């Protein structure tokens, strides 16, 4: 049973950030946490420390007010690993 929340995100932004609320808690202070490039070209990655049975709600930004917020639904990610690319989420790595 997975614990941390690891997210891969396809983006060409140079300063991508994840803004999120973990387990229905407080949201990060803007602009949120930076994502660091993965060796999967075009993808950035973050791992959010979390307990068993965790879920976060997230929106991504370019550090300067351009957003990807899933048409206002925001993106939901559970304990485990997930890859978001052009609005589609698949479990696991790229």
């Amino acid at each position: 049973d997975a614990t941390d929340i690891t997210i891969y995100y396809k983006t060409g932004w140079t300063h991508p950030h994840i803004h999120y609320s973990l387990n229905q808690g407080a949201w990060t202070t803007l602009p949120g946490v930076p994502l660091t490039k993965s060796e999967y070209e075009g993808y950035v990655k973050v791992t959010i420390e979390a307990e068993e049975g965790s879920q976060l709600r997230a929106a991504f930004n370019n550090g300067s007010g351009q957003w990807d917020n899933n048409q206002g639904r925001d993106y939901d990610f559970s304990s485990g690993v997930h890859t978001l690319a052009d609005g589609r989420i698949l479990s696991g790595t790229p």
